[PDB]
C-alpha cells in the first residue's frame, strides 16, 4: 500500500501496482504515443512509439511493458523520445499508400468534407449534410449557386465519365433546409470580449459568424445599405437571388451578431473609435475601385467603370446606355456587364478583348451562355484611343493584336502589327480589373497594387489589434477564397484574445498520385444530372434565375454515384494523429519502395489493405489469443511480412466468425468493417451506449449514427471488456432496412387498408372484447417475444390481465429451463464477474457456437475449462455421473436436511455402474473447490439441467460465491419475460387452439407461422393480431398488423442472464411515429388503465413485480441486480415453499433435437447471411 | 354507439367548450359523494341535468333471474371496454332506438344470431 | 494486478490490494462498526466490533487487521457478528455516564431541542 507515487514529467502522480507506465500517464492526462498496445493482451514491441527516459537507466525503455514502482523519474518528452518518435513515424510513412483526404475535398479553397455531405445526401440525411458544410462557411446556398467549383475538376469520377456536381448538390441541400426547420449552431457562453467587423461581404460575414460561435460580441460595420458585398452589388440577379442572401444574413443575425449599414469608416467612424472602444478589429472591405482604360481620352463623359454600373444596376437608379455599348474586358466583370446590358434593352453589345476565347479567364459556361443570349465577341483587339465630339464619348479606335509568345502564367502575349480599327458606340464600358482602395483609413501599410500587406498566417498588419483578410489583402480572387481567408483570421483572431497568438498552418496528408483511368475501368458509368435552363429566348429580357435547383430526386440520383475516394477511418486513424503531432512529411522519393497491392479479398464483412498496414501485430494477437479462432497469420520476413489468412485463402474460406475484433483493435485503415448503411462516408459519428439485442450474454454497445442512419456499432471498452461477436457487430442493419411497416393496417375484403393509430387501437381493443364476450375467460392467448424490454413486458402482462386470460407465453421461452422446480428461482446462482476466479469451468453445450463471447471470456480468465463429452448425450450418462459423485464421499447428512426426496434418489442409483471417463470428470468435478457450471439454453434439454442442479445441490457447490451453475438464455431478455410471467408452454397453446378453447391470439415480435404446423394451427384462429416490424409470413395471416421499431430507437431496461438489470437507449427517434410502450399505454388507457411516461411504468414494476424491488430508484449506469442487489443466489437458503430444494426421478430422454427460432429479427439475420 | 357517434368528436369539442373557463369536476356523484347542501350553500345557483339513467324492467315472471340485463346497462358497459358475456343467442325485447343499439352493437359483439321481440 | 476481486455480504467487488477489509467494504458503502479503528495508524484490536466472518477462518477476523486478498468470501451481518457486537456494546454502556439529551427536551412531547435554541 503506501501511496505508490510516480514522478512523471516533472509532475508527482500516486498510482497502482501493477499498472504500466502508458495507463498510469493515460489515467492522469498525460500522453504517450503508443499504436501495438492493447492493455487486455500481452505487451508486443513492434512499434517502439511508446519510450520514454527512466533515471538510472541507460536506454530508453518501452513504458507499454514496464510495471510502475516507487519513487521512479520518468520523461517523456525529452530530445531521445522525440527523435526516436520522428524516427519510427518517418520510416512508417515510408510506406504507406492512401487518401487520407479526397481530392474534391484537397482542391476547395475552404476545405469543405464534399465527399462527407455528398455521400450523406446520398443516404438521404439533408439536415445532417447542412450540419456538415455550415462548419465552413455561414452561407451555402449562395456560394453553391456562384462557386466556380475547382473541387469539381480534381473529381475522379471525371476519370469514368463527367465529374460529380457538388456546388449542386450543396445549393439544394442548403435551400432545403432554408425552406424548412432552420439550423443554428450551438454557441460557446460569453466571453465578454468585442469583435469589430468592417464590412460585410463574404469574409466579413464569415468572420463574425466564426467569432459568434466562439463566444464573443461582434459588430459589423458595412458601408452599403444592405449587406453581402460584390455578392449583392457585383453578381447579377439572374445568377444570384438576393432573397436568399437576405434570407441567410437574417439566420446569421438571429444568432446575435449586430449589422450596422451605411457606416463607413474613416470616412464616419474613425478606426481609432473601434481600436479604442473594441478587443479587436478584423478588415474585410474587399476591392472597390475599377482599373481604367489606360489610353488617351479614358476621361472623357460617356465612359464609365464596370463595378460603378453593376451598383448602379443593383441600387435600381437611373442610368443611360444607348443602343450601342462596348464592354472592354475578358473576366467574368465583362461577362456580367454584358449580360446585364443586353437585359437593359442594349440592342447590340460587343466585347472588346486583346486575346482569343481560349484564352479568357471567364468560365467557358459564363461564354457559351453568353454568345446565346447574343453578346458578340470581338478578339485580338486593343483599345488604343476613345473618340468623341463636345465631350461625348462616340468612338473607340483600337489596334489589332497578333498572338506570341506565352508568359510566366502559360498565356501569350499579344503583340500589335500594324492595324486599326474604330468601333462605333454609344457607351463604352470598362470592365478591366479590380483594385484594393484603402480610403480615409490611416495609419495602414498598403503593397504597390493597393493591398493591404499582413504578417503572413498571423494576419496581423502594422497597427497592433487590428486584422486583415479577404480581397483587401489577396486582391481580387473567387468567393471562397475570401470565405476561407475569414474563416482562418476567425481562428487566429480567437487564439489571439486567449493570451496566445498563434499562426495558421496547413496539415499533411497522404494523398494518392497513381490513379488513372485504367484502374477504374471496372466502374460502370452513369449519366450526370444536367441542369435545367431556361430558353434563350426569354432570358434576353427578364431578370429571372436562369437555372433551377436540383429535386430530390436529381439530388439523390446525382450523389449515388461518387466513388468514394477518401480513407473511411480518417477520423480515428492513429498513424495520422502522430504523423501530424510530431510534423512528419507525407511526400514520397521515387527511388526507394513502396510495395503497392492487387488484393482481392471480396469478404461480406471485413476489408483488408495491406497498403495501410503497420504491422502492428494486433490484429493476429487477438485472433490467437482472444478469438481462437486464429483465422490470420503472419506470412514472410522482413519487408516481405504481410498478414493473410490461413494458407493465404479467402477469408470467407477459413476459420472465421465475423465477429469484427480485428476490425476493433486496428489503429488504422488495414481493417475496416463494411458498411451497414446505403452508403457509408467517413464522419464524426454521433455514439449511443446501448446493449445488444441478441442473446442472453448482453454485451454493451456503442451505436454510431447520424441523423436517423445508424452507420456501425462498436463495443463499450470502458463500462465491460469490450468484446463482441458478429450478431451485436453487423446485425443493427435492420434499422436502416426499408421493408419495415409504417402505418398499421386493417384486412378488409382480403385487403389491408391503412389506418390512423387511434382507429387502430379502436379496432384491436374491440375485437378482443367481442372474443371474450362471445366465448368467455381464457380465450385469448398473448404470445410475446423475449427481445422487448421490461416495460414492454409488463404491460404486455397487464394488457393480458385486463382481457380475462392467463395465457401468456412465448415461443421462444417454452416454460423455462426447469431450475425452478429444483431451487425456486429460474435464474443463474451466479453472475459472470464470478468466472475469474473459479478453479474449474464446466461447459455443457454449445456456448462457444451460441455465445461467443462467453467464451472470449472464459479463454482470456485463464483457468481450467472442461467440456461435457459429446459421446454422451443420454441422461443415462448423468445418473452415472451422480453415481460416481455420491460414491466419492459426499455429506449426506447436510443434502438430507436441507433437499427433499434424497433418500429415493439414493435408491434409484444403486445398481448403476460407473465408466472411466464418467469417474474422471467426476474426479475433476469433485476435487476442485470453486466450481461452476455454464449451461447453454439453446442446446440442452431441461433434464439435463435439473440433473445439473442435482449434483451441484448434493454435492455442496451452490448458493456460495464463485459456486453454482450458470445459465446463459436464448435472447436478450428471457430472464425478464420469465420474471413477468410468460413461462406457459406453448403446448398448452396448441392444444388449446385445436379444442377449440382458444379462439384469439395476440403476437408480439414472433414468427411461429415459418413452419407449416403453426401456420395450420393459426388457420383455425378466430382473431390474430401482430406486432412486428416487417410484414412477414405471420402479418400475412392477421386480420390487423401493427408496427414495431427497432432497438436503436427503444428506451428501457434488459434483465441479462445472471439477473443483472441494464439500460437500453434511443439512439434514434422511431420511425413508426410511437414506440412500443407508448403503444402499450394507449391500448391499456383504452382498456381502463392509467399510465403516462416510463417513470409511472418502473414504479409499478417495483410495486408488483416481487423480486425486482427497488426499480424505481435504481439507477441502471450502476450494475443493478434484481435479488438485494446480490451477485449470488440461495446465499440464506433456498427459495422453495419449505426452503429445500425439491429431488425428484427424472427419465430417460434421448438425443437432443434442435430448437427453432421464432423471433423474427433472429431469422431476418439468419436470411440476410445468405444474401452476401 | 361508437361507430353513430365518434368519442373523439365530442372530446375535442368538450375540450373546445372547456378552454372557455369551465371546470368540469369527474367522478362526483352528488347525492352519494357530495351533498347538494354542499352546492346550495357555496353557489350562487344550481343546475340539475342529471338525466334518465335507469332502465325498466321486463314486467313479467322471472324477470330477475340471472341472464337478463338491462340495455342501458349493457351500452355502458360496452362503452367502458368492460368484461361481457353475451352468448351465442340474444333476444332484445323492446321496439325504440335503445332496441336497435343493442341489436346492432350486439352483431358487432360475436352474437351469431340477434332477434328483436 | 489481475483485477483483486473479493466478495462481501453477497456482492462482488473489486478493490486494491493492501487494503483492509473495512476500507474496502468503506469504499463501495457497507457500513462495518468501529471505534478503535484509524487508518493513518497501526491497527489496535481493542472494541472488536470490525469483526466478520470469512470462510475458511474458524473464528471470527477483525475486518480493522487483515488485508484483502483474491476471491476470499466474507459475511458481516451473521448470527455470530451480530451477537458478538451487542454483547459487546452492553458492556460498553454498563460503564458510560453522561446525558445524550438534556432534561428540558426529554420533558417536551414534541422532544423539540431546547437546549440547542436557548
Ligand atoms: C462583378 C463581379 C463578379 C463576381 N462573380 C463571382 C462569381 O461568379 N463567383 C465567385 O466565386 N466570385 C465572384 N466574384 C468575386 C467575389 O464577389 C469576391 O471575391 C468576394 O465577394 C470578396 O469579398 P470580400 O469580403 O473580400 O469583400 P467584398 O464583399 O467585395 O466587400 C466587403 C464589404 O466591405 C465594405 N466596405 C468597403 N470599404 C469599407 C469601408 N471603408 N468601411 C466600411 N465598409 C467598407 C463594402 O461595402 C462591402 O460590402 C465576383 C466579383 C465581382 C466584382
Ligand atoms: N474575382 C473574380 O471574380 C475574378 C476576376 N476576373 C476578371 O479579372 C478582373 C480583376 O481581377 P484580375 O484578373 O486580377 O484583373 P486583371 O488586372 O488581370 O484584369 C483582368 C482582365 O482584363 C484584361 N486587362 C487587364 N489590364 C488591361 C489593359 N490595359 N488593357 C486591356 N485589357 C486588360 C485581362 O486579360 P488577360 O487575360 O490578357 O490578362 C483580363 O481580361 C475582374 O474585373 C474580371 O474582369 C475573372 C475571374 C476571377
Ligand atoms: N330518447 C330517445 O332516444 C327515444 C326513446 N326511444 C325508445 O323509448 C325508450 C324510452 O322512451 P319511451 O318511449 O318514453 O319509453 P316507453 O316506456 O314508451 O317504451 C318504449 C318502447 O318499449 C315498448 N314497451 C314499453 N313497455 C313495455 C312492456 N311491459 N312490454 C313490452 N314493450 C314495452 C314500446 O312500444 P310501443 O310502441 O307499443 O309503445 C316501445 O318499443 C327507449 O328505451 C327506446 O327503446 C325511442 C325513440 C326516442
Ligand atoms: S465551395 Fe466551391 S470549391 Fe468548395 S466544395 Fe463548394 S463548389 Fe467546391
Ligand atoms: S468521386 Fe466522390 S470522393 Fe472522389 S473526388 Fe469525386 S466527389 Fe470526391
Ligand atoms: S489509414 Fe490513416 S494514415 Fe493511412 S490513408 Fe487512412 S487515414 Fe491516412
Ligand atoms: S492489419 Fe491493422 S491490426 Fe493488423 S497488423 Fe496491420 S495495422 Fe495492425
Ligand atoms: S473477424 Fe474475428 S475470427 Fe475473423 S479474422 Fe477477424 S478476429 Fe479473426
Ligand atoms: S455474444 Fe450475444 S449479446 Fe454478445 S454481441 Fe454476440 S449476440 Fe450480442
Ligand atoms: S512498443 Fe510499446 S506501444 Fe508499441
Ligand atoms: S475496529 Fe476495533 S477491533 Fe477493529
Amino acid at each position: 500500500m503506501s501511496k505508490i507515487s510516480i514522478n512523471i514529467n516533472g509532475r508527482e502522480l500516486v498510482v497502482s501496482a501493477g499498472q504500466t507506465i502508458l495507463q498510469a500517464a493515460a489515467e492522469h492526462g498525460i500522453e504517450i504515443p503508443h499504436l501495438c498496445h492493447d492493455e487486455r493482451i500481452q505487451p508486443y514491441g513492434a512499434c517502439g512509439l511508446c519510450v520514454v527516459e527512466v533515471e538510472g537507466s541507460p536506454k530508453l525503455v518501452r513504458s507499454c511493458a514496464t510495471s510502475v514502482q516507487n519513487g521512479q523519474v520518468i520523461r517523456t518528452d525529452t530530445s531521445r523520445t522525440v527523435v526516436a518518435r520522428k524516427t519510427a513515424l518517418q520510416l512508417l510513412a515510408s510506406d504507406h499508400r492512401g487518401d487520407c483526404r479526397p481530392p474534391c475535398m484537397l482542391a476547395c479553397p475552404a476545405q469543405t468534407d464534399c465527399q462527407g455531405y455528398v455521400g450523406l445526401i446520398a443516404n438521404g440525411q439533408y439536415e445532417e449534410a447542412l450540419k456538415l458544410i455550415k462548419d465552413k462557411m455561414p452561407i451555402p446556398a449562395s456560394i453553391g449557386k456562384i462557386c466556380p467549383h475547382p473541387c469539381e475538376t480534381a473529381c475522379r469520377r471525371e476519370l469514368v465519365e463527367e465529374p460529380i456536381s457538388i456546388a449542386q448538390l450543396k445549393s439544394f441541400v442548403a435551400e432545403v433546409d432554408l425552406n424548412g426547420n432552420q439550423y443554428q449552431p450551438p454557441m460557446k457562453p460569453a466571453t465578454g470580449k468585442k469583435v469589430a467587423v468592417v464590412g460585410a461581404g463574404p469574409a466579413g460575414l464569415t468572420a463574425a459568424y466564426f467569432l459568434a460561435r466562439d463566444g464573443h460580441k461582434v459588430v459589423i460595420y458595412e458601408a452599403m445599405p444592405h449587406p453581402g458585398g460584390m455578392l449583392r452589388y457585383g453578381i447579377p440577379q439572374y445568377r444570384l437571388d438576393k432573397a436568399l442572401l437576405d434570407a441567410e444574413v437574417a439566420l446569421m443575425t438571429k444568432m446575435g451578431i449586430e449589422i450596422i449599414y451605411n457606416t463607413k469608416i474613416g470616412d464616419d467612424v474613425s478606426l481609432d473609435y473601434l481600436h479604442d472602444n473594441y478587443d479587436a478589429v478584423f478588415l474585410g472591405i474587399g476591392s472597390w475601385q475599377s482599373q481604367g482604360l489606360r489610353c488617351k481620352g479614358e476621361d472623357m463623359e460617356g465612359v464609365l467603370g464596370g463595378i460603378d454600373f453593376l451598383r448602379e444596376v443593383t441600387m435600381n437608379s437611373n442610368i443611360t446606355l444607348g443602343g450601342k455599348v462596348l464592354v472592354v474586358g475578358g473576366g467574368n466583370t465583362a461577362m456580367d456587364v454584358a449580360r446585364t446590358s443586353k437585359r437593359l434593352g442594349a440592342e447590340e453589345v460587343t466585347i472588346i478583348y486583346r486575346r482569343t476565347i481560349d484564352e479568357m479567364p471567364a468560365e467557358k459556361i459564363e461564354i457559351h451562355e453568353a454568345q446565346e443570349e447574343g453578346v458578340k465577341f470581338q478578339l485580338l483587339v486593343a483599345p488604343v484611343e476613345v473618340l468623341g465630339e463636345n465631350g461625348h464619348a462616340k468612338a473607340l479606335k483600337c489596334e489589332i493584336m497578333r498572338l506570341g509568345e506565352p508568359d510566366a502564367s502559360g498565356r501569350r502575349k499579344p503583340e500589335p502589327t500594324g492595324e486599326t480599327v474604330v468601333y462605333e458606340a454609344d457607351r463604352i464600358i470598362a470592365a478591366i480589373g479590380q483594385k484594393t482602395v484603402i480610403g480615409n483609413i490611416k495609419d495602414i501599410a498598403t503593397d504597390k497594387s493597393g493591398n493591404i500587406i499582413v504578417n503572413g498566417g498571423a494576419f496581423t498588419t502594422n497597427r497592433d489589434k487590428v486584422f486583415a483578410g479577404g480581397d483587401a489583402v489577396t486582391g481580387p480572387k473567387i468567393a471562397i477564397d475570401a470565405i476561407a481567408q475569414g474563416k482562418n483570421a476567425a481562428q487566429v483572431i480567437d487564439s489571439y484574445l486567449n493570451g496566445c497568438l498563434v499562426p495558421h498552418a496547413d496539415s499533411q496528408y497522404f494523398t494518392q498520385k497513381d490513379i488513372t483511368a485504367a484502374d477504374l475501368a471496372d466502374r460502370a458509368k452513369a449519366p450526370r444530372v444536367s441542369l435545367t435552363v431556361e430558353d434563350a429566348e426569354v432570358r434576353n429580357k427578364s431578370f429571372m434565375q436562369v437555372a433551377k435547383t436540383f429535386t430530390e430526386e436529381e439530388a439523390l440520383r446525382e450523389s449515388k454515384r461518387c466513388l468514394e475516394c477518401g480513407c473511411r477511418d480518417y477520423f480515428e486513424c492513429q498513424l495520422i494523429k502522430y504523423i501530424q503531432d510530431y510534423d512528419v512529411s507525407t511526400e514520397k522519393d521515387s527511388q526507394v519502395e513502396c510495395h503497392k497491392t492487387t488484393e482481392f479479398d471480396n469478404h461480406p464483412f471485413i476489408e483488408r489493405n495491406p497498403d495501410k498496414c503497420v504491422l502492428c501485430g494486433l490484429c493476429v494477437r487477438v485472433c490467437d489469443e482472444v478469438v481462437g479462432a486464429t483465422a490470420i497469420g503472419l506470412v514472410g520476413r522482413g519487408f516481405d511480412s504481410v498478414i493473410m489468412p490461413e494458407f493465404k485463402l479467402p477469408l470467407s474460406e477459413t476459420a472465421c466468425i465475423s465477429c469484427g475484433q480485428c476490425v476493433d483493435v486496428c489503429p488504422t485503415g488495414a481493417c475496416m468493417e463494411k458498411q451497414v448503411s446505403y452508403k457509408q462516408i467517413p464522419a464524426n459519428m454521433d455514439s449511443m451506449a446501448s446493449v445488444c439485442g441478441y442473446c442472453g450474454v448482453g454485451c454493451n454497445v456503442n451505436i454510431e449514427y447520424k441523423g436517423d442512419v445508424v452507420f456501425r456499432v462498436t463495443p463499450d471498452r470502458v463500462n465491460d471488456d469490450g468484446w463482441l461477436c458478429q450478431r451485436g457487430k453487423f446485425g443493427l442493419g435492420h434499422a436502416n432496412d426499408k421493408a419495415r411497416l409504417t402505418a398499421p393496417v386493417i384486412k378488409r375484403n382480403g385487403q389491408f387498408v391503412k389506418v390512423d393509430w387511434n382507429e387502430a387501437n379502436l379496432e384491436v381493443v374491440k375485437r378482443l372484447q367481442a372474443v371474450v364476450a362471445a366465448y368467455g375467460k381464457d380465450s385469448i392467448g398473448v404470445v410475446v417475444s423475449p427481445r422487448l424490454t421490461n416495460e414492454e413486458l409488463f404491460l404486455a402482462g397487464k394488457l393480458a390481465d385486463a382481457v380475462n386470460t392467463t395465457i401468456k407465453t412465448s415461443y421462444s421461452v417454452d416454460g423455462g429451463s426447469g431450475l425452478g422446480s429444483v431451487l425456486g428461482y429460474d435464474a443463474s446462482t451466479n453472475s459472470f464477474a464470478e468466472l475469474d476466479n473459479s478453479d474449474f469451468v464446466l461447459t455443457l453445450g454449445k456456448v462457444k457456437e451460441n455465445h461467443p463471447v462467453l467464451d472470449f471470456k472464459i479463454r482470456l480468465s485463464g483457468v481450467c475449462s472442461v467440456a461435457w463429452p459429446q459421446s454422451l448425450a443420454n441422461t443415462a450418462d448423468m445418473k452415472v455421473f451422480l453415481k460416481a459423485l455420491l460414491n466419492l464421499g459426499v455429506d449426506e447428512n447436510k443434502v438430507a436436511e436441507k433437499t427433499e426426496g434424497f433418500a429415493e434418489l439414493k435408491a434409484s442409483l444403486a445398481d448403476v455402474k460407473v465408466s472411466e471417463e464418467i469417474q474422471a470428470l467426476a474426479q475433476k468435478y469433485a476435487k476442485a473447490a470453486k466450481p461452476l457450471i455454464v449451461i447453454d439454453e439453446d442446446t440442452v434439454s431441461a433434464e439435463a439441467v435439473k440433473l445439473m442442479a442435482y449434483a451441484a445441490v448434493i454435492t455442496g457447490k451452490i448458493g456460495a460465491a464463485y459456486r453454482g451453475i450458470i445459465l446463459v438464455r436464448t435472447k436478450n431478455n428471457t430472464q425478464g419475460a420469465v420474471d413477468m410471467g410468460f413461462v406457459m408452454p406453448v403446448s398448452a397453446v396448441a392444444q388449446g387452439i385445436e379444442s377449440g378453447k382458444i379462439k384469439a391470439l395476440v403476437v408480439i415480435g414472433e414468427d411461429p407461422a415459418a413452419y407449416p404446423q403453426e401456420s395450420a394451427l393459426l388457420q383455425k384462429l378466430s382473431f390474430l393480431v401482430v406486432y412486428d416490424m416487417f410484414m412477414t409470413k405471420t402479418a400475412t395471416a392477421a386480420d390487423m398488423v401493427v408496427p414495431l421499431v427497432s432497438s436503436a430507437e427503444v428506451n428501457g431496461t434488459y434483465t441479462r442472464s445472471d439477473r443483472r438489470i441494464q439500460a437500453v437507449r434511443a439512439a434514434i427517434q422511431p420511425k413508426t411515429g410511437k414506440a412500443t410502450l407508448q403503444i402499450l399505454i394507449e391500448t391499456l388507457k383504452s382498456l381502463g388503465i392509467k399510465y403516462d411516461t416510463i417513470a409511472d411504468v418502473r414504479a409499478a414494476i417495483a410495486s408488483e413485480v416481487s423480486n425486482y424491488a427497488g426499480m424505481d430508484a435504481a439507477d441502471f449506469g450502476t450494475t443493478v441486480y434484481w435479488p438485494n442487489n446480490k451477485n449470488v443466489l440461495y446465499t440464506d437458503g433456498f427459495a422453495t415453499e419449505g426452503q429445500k430444494a425439491i429431488l425428484a426421478a427424472v427419465g430417460d430422454v434421448p438425443v437432443f433435437v434442435e430448437k427453432k427460432k421464432y423471433d423474427s429479427v433472429e431469422m431476418n439475420f439468419v436470411n440476410g447471411r445468405q444474401s452476401l
